[PDB]
């Protein structure tokens, strides 16, 4: 009915996105445990946390890992469609066009982000085949529940993502907006989207808009600051971050939330994410790297809940310790931050083959703020893709993106570290090519059973 009712609906969409089965957990840690740096601690079998993703053996029947993540993101999409339609139908009793348009624009970005998230889990990487293969169903109007849609292609899905985020931009806030999507967040997310389409110039344009034009609203963390920002709400790099307390969601991000699944607990309980030897070896290539501050040994000495080779290693990631430093369930959920935007620009620049010096500068903006060893900075000769991808692994560990770094670059993922789980042998997941059929998660069996127009991903 009222403008405030519309805002409350939008707040509900953000709350759902922060919840279990969306960014609370599955969409947070998927892009880490599928790569080589963050592994399961222990195998738990089908329907349990982390391991079915990590082992590349998750089934269409998996409620925790397939049914819930699919259905939850579609619920968000449906809510965005209902809200957008309510606004457009003229049946909100408000003359405040600017605010109605802002709410609509934020809903549009959330709709696009949601479709992107589904597409990248359940579809083969766009860059394998210009998105020719199957993506997911596209909904842009309230659900026709008589209607059984079909999966659109990955490219059709990306077109809709790009449209939604782009069409949103002029209605979004220019000012900083803690907890919500503004113009800067949307352009940052577009840089991620375009990069994973191999649309390097468009990625570069979006990322550099944020870098050059944000107006001092956002700042890269200094070396001195870096250890202290983690767990603190809305720090200077954060472009879009969902607000969490123990009151909303009730219980914060809960036991299943990524922060608890990474937790370094006094009694082993919820944890199922630890750093691999691949990651520690990479970070140890530079002993002056400030990011060593985020790797911690088990607080339980002589912990028999770890693989024996990891017992005393610094395999706990401390990025999400909570607002007071000892309750991870209170940690906010940063969706995208400025370091990723600089890295996206660096990668897009190198790949497109122009603006090279500027692009190299953006890589060095990260390197120079993360180490005191000046020789780590790149020249044109040492500005290579591998060097960028190494920096991304160091910078963005735990933030849900590293998997896609391999996929969009056609790179095989190898789990070489000595404490990777033995289940990777039985599941044939020590090496995953970017063309491996198992990269595309199975469509939920609930969909297959219900809708004969929905094809399953091959195996
Ligand atoms: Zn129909
Ligand atoms: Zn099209
Ligand atoms: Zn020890
Ligand atoms: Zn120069
Ligand atoms: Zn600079
Ligand atoms: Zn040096």
């Amino acid at each position: 009915v009222t403008l405030d009712d519309a805002q409350i609906a939008l707040n509900g969409i953000y709350r759902l996105a922060s919840g279990h089965s969306y960014y609370g957990d599955n969409y947070w840690y998927y892009g880490d445990c599928r790569a080589a740096d963050v592994q399961a601690r222990i195998t738990k079998g089908d329907g349990k946390r982390v391991s079915p993703y990590y082992e590349y053996n998750v089934l269409a029947s998996d409620n925790l890992n397939i049914v819930l993540p699919w259905n939850t993101v579609y619920k968000v999409i449906r809510q965005t469609n209902n809200l957008i339609q309510k606004i457009e139908s003229g049946s909100i009793q408000s003359s405040d066009t600017k605010e109605l348009n802002r709410i609509k624009s934020e809903a549009l970005v959330m709709r696009g982000l949601s479709l992107f998230n589904l597409t990248r889990l359940f579809g083969m990487p766009y860059t394998n085949d210009k998105g020719a293969s199957l993506g997911v169903p596209i909904e842009t109007s309230p659900s026709d529940p008589t209607h059984k849609p079909s999966r659109s292609t990955v490219a059709q899905c990306y077109e809709q993502v790009v449209s939604d985020m782009s069409n949103a931009l002029s209605g979004l806030r220019q000012e900083t907006s803690n907890g919500y999507i503004n113009y800067w967040a949307a352009q940052a997310l577009l840089s991620r989207v375009y990069l994973n389409m191999g649309e390097y110039q468009k990625a570069y344009d979006a990322a550099t808009d944020v870098i050059k034009n944000n107006g001092g609203r956002y700042q890269l963390y200094s070396y001195e600051e870096y250890p202290n920002v983690w767990g603190q709400d809305f720090q200077s790099e954060s472009l879009f971050e969902l607000y969490i307390t123990l009151s909303e969601p009730s219980g914060g991000t809960g036991g299943e939330g990524a922060p608890m699944v990474y937790a370094n607990e006094a009694t082993v309980d919820w944890n199922n994410l630890i750093l691999s030897e691949d990651f520690l070896n990479l970070l140890n290539e530079d002993p002056k790297d400030v990011r060593h501050c985020l790797t911690k040994e088990s607080v339980i000495e002589n912990n028999t809940g770890l693989p024996a080779a990891a017992m005393h290693e610094k395999v706990y990631l401390a990025k999400f310790p909570g607002k007071t430093g000892d309750d991870p369930k209170t940690n906010n959920i940063c969706i995208i931050r400025l370091s990723e935007v600089y890295l996206n620009a660096a990668e897009a620049g190198l790949k497109k083959g122009t603006d090279i010096e500027e692009a190299q500068g953006y890589l060095n903006d990260i390197i120079s703020r993360r180490t005191t060893d000046t020789s780590q900075q790149v020249s044109t000769e040492t500005f290579t893709l591998d060097r960028i991808l190494k920096e991304r692994r160091k910078e963005l560990v735990g933030e849900g993106e590293v998997f896609y770094d391999y996929l969009r670059n056609g790179l095989a993922i190898e789990r070489k570290g000595s404490w990777h789980l033995e289940t990777l042998k039985a599941s044939n997941a020590q090496k995953i090519e970017a063309t491996d059929l198992r990269i595309a998660l199975p469509i939920p069996q609930s969909e297959i059973d219900a809708n004969p127009n929905i094809q399953q991903n091959p195996r």
